[PDB]
């Protein structure tokens, strides 16, 4: 089997993505955001605390022929930016474009914290981290991928995100028309359950390549790339009064800069973002300083490719008994 469905921006910034999701007889979908660097698909639901809903749309199990109670489940999730959610389980048939998985762990939140609340995009996530990290209890559940991967044609997800624009998640095939060039794979480490690699260095603009051995995470469902502060501080030192602001919480930059690209290596391979896709806009509306999109991992513990720099490649999650990362340009 196989499955492909579209992925489409919240905002005119790309702070994220969603796609929609089939749970339920007779379905009910909801716009769920596909996060590979966590293992939980939860949902706003009938049983959320009505005060933390705000135009999401609901789960609601007692609507749903095929819902079942998991007796006994709970789960309590939190995410690097401080944000949580938790709540009870159900099984339900789940379906990604076009792909069924009959009783997927659908954990229905009780409570939401309040960027979830505020954002009323996303109906919940789906994680496609490794299975390990789920924080059912007392009995761990298996992520949509993980269930789903022995009826796949290829036991293999892509994310083709675009750039404020929509994209597609793949399930089981690697579209060959999607990207330009060959994929370069690169191993996996997954004792963290994380799709964690070792990019092999940097360049910014039209600088020099840097070899350097730069470990860290593919994850979709963060927004920004983050890395080693040295890293940082040189690509923004290319930004005529770019500075690292306190207040602000990162690196800024006037909005009138046209900002160099930043370069990533993949093996012997190269994946280039445009400039255009580290500009975050302006810190607060009106304006003139402008959010950046590569900051600093120091004191996240961990670097992380997120979207800013997923949205430049096709990336194959492929998750063979030992799983690997594919990146090609496109
Ligand atoms: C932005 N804070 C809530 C939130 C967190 C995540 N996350 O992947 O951690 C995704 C979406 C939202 Cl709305």
């Amino acid at each position: 089997s196989t499955g492909s469905a579209t992925t489409t921006p919240i905002d005119s910034l790309d702070d994220a993505y969603i796609t929609p999701v089939q749970i339920g007889t007779p379905a009910q979908t909801l716009n769920l955001d596909f996060d590979t660097g966590s293992s939980d698909l939860w949902v706003f639901s009938s049983e959320t605390t009505a005060s933390e809903v705000d135009g999401q749309t609901i789960y609601t199990p007692s609507k749903s022929t095929t819902a079942k109670l998991l007796s006994g489940a709970t789960w309590s999730i939190s995410y690097g930016d401080g944000s949580s959610s938790s709540g009870d389980v159900y099984t339900d048939t789940v379906s990604v474009g076009g792909l069924t998985v009959t009783g997927q762990a659908v954990e229905s939140a009780k409570k939401v914290s309040s960027s979830f609340t505020e954002d009323s995009t996303i109906d919940g996530l789906l994680g496609l981290a490794f299975s390990t990290l789920n924080t059912v209890s007392p009995t761990q559940q298996k992520t949509f991928f993980d269930n789903a991967k022995a009826s796949l044609d290829s036991p293999v997800f892509t994310a083709d995100l675009g750039y404020h624009a929509p994209g597609t998640y793949n399930f089981g095939f690697i579209d060959t028309t999607a990207y330009t060039g060959s994929i370069t794979y690169t191993a996996v480490s997954t004792k963290q359950g994380f799709w964690e690699w070792t990019s092999t260095g940097y360049a910014v603009g039209s600088g020099t390549f840097k070899s350097t051995s730069i470990d860290g995470i593919a994850d979709t469902g963060t927004t920004l790339l983050y890395l080693p502060a040295t890293v940082v501080s040189a690509y923004w030192a290319q930004v005529s009064g770019a500075k690292s602001s306190s207040s602000v919480g990162g690196y800024v930059f006037p909005c009138s800069a046209t900002l160099p690209s930043f370069t990533f290596g993949v093996g012997s391979a190269r994946i280039v973002i445009p400039g255009d896709y580290i500009d975050f806009g302006p810190i607060s509306t009106g304006s003139s300083s402008c959010f950046g999109g590569i900051q600093s991992s120091a004191g996240i513990g961990i670097n992380i490719f997120g979207d800013v720099a997923l949205k430049a490649a096709f990336v194959v999650f492929n998750g063979a008994t030992t799983p690997t990362l594919g990146f090609a340009s496109k």
